[PDB]
């Protein structure tokens, strides 16, 4: 029972998130109790990621490091640069540009693992690239964010590294330990992971939307269009990054999805933690978490149909 509702909730995530977002846009007091808990809500999500990691998920890293490295490089070369170029070309306000760049600087999101499966790409590659990007993000996300956004607002890069360590790295390590400890019984914790992760992230979105209602009223449509462009250009450059390195079609699909899909929950949590007096900074991350599941689903559905799915 717990499993099949998890799949339905997974397929309908953007609808649930959109309704919670609407509820927060008309009743901000609704989810403002969750604001202070955003880092912990993300911590739970990343704790779930650690519970599902296994040593065989890194077999491809030691057998085929170059393809994995290509994916990780494409992640941190395309999405931060794309966020900066969009911010400059569209002349976005500093607050919004910082939040868009912040999203672009985060690692990939584990949802890319599922979209890659649905798209019939290389799932082992998707899992490896997301895992590696995530584990090195405490160093790379602040470093790139500092370089691209440091002239817009004051950035405490070392402080953000420690935030990622506490919200990402330690929960993952706790998840790895708990799993090595529990062994096979861990399946009974991960049976709850999809619904818990969905509840946590919609709470983050609702808290972010409520705190920035006024800014969404004046800039909500602009931010949405930037997210669509940022996510979409990611797919495009990820695809051709794979094609021009000579990788096969299944890997092209994987890195398309890997690059365009982001750990946008982390971007929202970092903005809440470090830019709390500017709530709109977290809005790009919140919207990205919704849109990239819609866009990734459309892309995966398209590629599955091309691969012969009835
Ligand atoms: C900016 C928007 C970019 C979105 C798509 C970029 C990723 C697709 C790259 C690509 O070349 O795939 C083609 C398939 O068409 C498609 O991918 C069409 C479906 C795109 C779905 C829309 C996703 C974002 C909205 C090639 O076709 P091929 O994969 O057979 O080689
Ligand atoms: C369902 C399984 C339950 C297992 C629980 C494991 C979760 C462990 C996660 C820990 C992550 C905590 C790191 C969170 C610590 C950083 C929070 C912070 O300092 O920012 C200030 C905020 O209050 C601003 O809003
Ligand atoms: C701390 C930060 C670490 C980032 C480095 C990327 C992490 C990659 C290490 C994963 C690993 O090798 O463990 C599984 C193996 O046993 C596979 O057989
Ligand atoms: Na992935
Ligand atoms: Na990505
Ligand atoms: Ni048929």
């Amino acid at each position: 029972i717990l499993s099949k509702i998890s799949s339905f909730i997974g397929k309908t995530f953007s609808l649930w998130a959109a309704l919670f977002a609407a509820a927060a846009f008309f009743a901000p007091d609704t989810f403002k109790w969750a604001g202070p808990y955003i880092p912990w809500l993300l911590g739970i999500i990343m704790f779930g990621m650690g519970l599902t990691l296994k040593p065989s998920d890194f077999d491809i890293l030691f057998k085929h490091p170059k393809v994995v490295i290509i994916g990780v490089i494409a992640q941190f070369a395309i999405m931060p640069a794309t966020a900066w170029l969009l911010s400059k070309l569209l002349n976005l306000p500093a607050e919004i540009a910082v939040g868009v760049i912040l999203v672009g600087c985060c690692p990939g999101g584990t949802a890319s693992n599922v979209m890659t499966y649905l798209a019939r790409g290389n799932v082992a590659l998707s899992v490896a690239v997301t895992s590696v990007s995530t584990l090195i993000s405490p160093l790379l996300t602040p470093a790139i964010f500092l370089m691209l956004a440091g002239e817009m607002l004051e950035i405490q890069a070392a402080g953000m590294l420690m935030s990622i360590v506490k919200m990402v790295l330690l929960p993952i390590v706790l998840g790895l330990i708990v799993h090595k400890v529990l062994g096979s019984k861990t399946e009974k914790l991960t049976d709850a992971l999809p619904l818990v992760s969905v509840a946590a992230i919609v709470l983050i979105i609702g808290a972010v939307v409520g705190a920035s209602k006024g800014k969404i009223m004046e800039s909500g449509l602009l931010i949405f269009a930037v997210v669509v462009l940022h996510n979409g250009i990611g797919y495009l450059l990820g695809f051709f990054a794979a094609k021009w390195t000579g990788l096969p079609y299944d890997a092209q699909k994987t890195l398309t999805i890997e690059v365009g899909m982001q750990n946008s929950g982390l971007a929202a949590a970092l903005a809440a933690a470090h830019f709390a007096a500017a709530p709109v900074v977290a809005v790009p991350g919140a919207l990205f978490s919704v849109w990239h599941n819609i866009s990734g689903s459309l892309l995966a559905t398209y590629w599955a149909a091309k691969a012969g799915k009835h």
